[PDB]
């Protein structure tokens, strides 16, 4: 019933029936490929409550996003530092990109998202009214046409890839509108379940309470869709410690005045209400 | 437990459960968005078995893909002419490309397939050597990185969005390595669940059959996933005959020498062995 639980059944799911399967780095995981949750955005918000989740992170992260930017340190300067390695000199000249400033990310997801199709120089270039606007498409079309079937944003681009500091975990996603209200899909082609799915769930949630507010909706579903599915190798023990906690009730997200486009949100507009996580996993 | 018992759960679920939204064709429809089946590949073909699926069209769309055609034409004289109606002359010009040619798709998939990202002119030119080719892209690293979180092939593409004749139902798919074994999820944003549902598990099931035989795996899952998944208000009496009909088992696909690039395969190369489906049931298109 609680929605935690099917997050909860996933991992207890990959740590029964994965299979052992070599990485990227070398760590070795725990995988199932295809995996499908759903979280009800219905008077609560999915921010999971057995382990702490970072909400300044998911709040800022999609803040920058929807700004379009690429710099890193953008972000870092909001004190929100997960895309700062991704940035560093050392991991931007390990890829052949001596040539950029430190931050600068590459055509990620606040390109495309703004920008897609437009031709990425730096991060300080003007992309103004360059590429696809695929975030006010979507909104566009949400308002005008809600029974449209393509009401989709996409950040995999097989053109710009090489340019990425890395690929995008989060391929594409798309909206869906009844009975006034807004559902959202994600496609995620890979998912750490123990570090950065309970973030990846709060982002997309996120993402669709903002949406549904524009365009005067109320909040569906969260559907969760996942490619390789994971779990590392040392998450296993902290794993089935949280695996023994029951989910307290999902805390509630209220918008805290009438916004009236995406771009004019702000972090003061958000308030996460009754968050209660149990207390105290290495990346 | 049979495979196709989750395609008939799905349909039973959107009867049950589905609201009723109006779409785009003015038929409406009765849809929930976001469903997931799995289908075993292992020594069986999920090609239905509760009516008959149109596998030729499947076997020849899948090869024109391949190819990378975007010219209707060039189908429908496999005598398959499932795009016809999206290339011809009054569809063309409804959607305002009157200088266009008939039967030329713009770039859809065997273009986005082959040359994503390449500047599209028609359905003629000669795109060789531009953009990126995804479809060998994922062969590639089938064989040199079987691990890889990252084997996608993706045919929505927003910049060229405009210039189709149709969006793809089919956005992206993605491949997976384990055990020796190759499959493949496709994200299909929006199934028509009488007629397209079944012809399309085929059509990627069969993908994943040529791509493991080209890397020397074997096939393992096909994961359909789905968008809007939806039932026309007027395919409901059809389906529920359907869902009365019990599942055979399905049969196997042979693929009949060793082939071995994925340009090479050829219709005389595969055979459907012991299908014996239920009868065709019609359903009027949308
Ligand atoms: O769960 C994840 N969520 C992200 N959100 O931005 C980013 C990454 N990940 C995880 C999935 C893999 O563990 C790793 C990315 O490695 P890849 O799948 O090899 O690109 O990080
Ligand atoms: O199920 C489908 N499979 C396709 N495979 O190529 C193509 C189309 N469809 C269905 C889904 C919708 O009923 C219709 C496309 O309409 P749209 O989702 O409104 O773009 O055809």
């Amino acid at each position: 019933r609680h929605g935690e639980l099917q997050y909860l059944r996933q991992v207890e799911h990959i740590l029964r029936c994965g299979f052992k399967k070599e990485d990227r780095t070398g760590t070795g995981t725990l995988s199932v490929f295809g995996m499908q949750a759903r979280y009800s955005l219905r008077d609560e918000f999915p921010l999971l409550t057995t382990k702490r989740v970072f909400w300044k992170g998911v709040l800022e992260e999609l803040l920058w996003f929807i700004k379009g930017s690429t710099n890193a340190k953008e972000l870092s300067s909001k004190g929100v530092r997960i895309w700062d390695a991704n940035g560093s000199r050392d991991f931007l000249d390990s890829l052949g990109f001596s040539a950029r400033q430190e931050g600068d990310l590459g055509p990620v997801y606040g390109f495309q998202w703004r920008h897609f199709g437009a031709e990425y120089k730096d991060m300080d270039s003007d992309y103004s009214g360059q590429g696809v606007d695929q975030l006010q498409k979507v909104i566009d079309t949400i308002k005008t046409n809600p029974d449209d079937r393509r009401i989709i944003m996409c950040a995999w681009n097989p053109k710009d890839l090489p340019l990425m500091a890395l690929p995008p975990c989060h391929a594409l996603c798309q909206f869906y509108v009844v009975n006034g209200e807004l559902s959202c899909q994600l496609y995620q082609r890979s998912g750490d379940m123990g570090l950065g799915v309970p973030f990846n769930i709060a982002s997309y949630a996120l993402l669709t309470y903002m949406i549904a507010h524009i365009t005067g909706l109320q909040p569906g579903d969260f559907v969760h869709t996942l490619g390789d599915a994971h779990i590392y190798l040392n998450h296993i023990e902290p794993l089935k410690i949280q695996l023994q906690r029951e989910p307290r009730p999902f805390p509630k997200l209220k918008i805290l005045r009438k916004v009236e486009t995406i771009d004019d949100f702000k972090v003061e507009d958000f308030q996460i209400e009754g968050y209660n996580p149990h207390p105290t996993m290495e990346m």
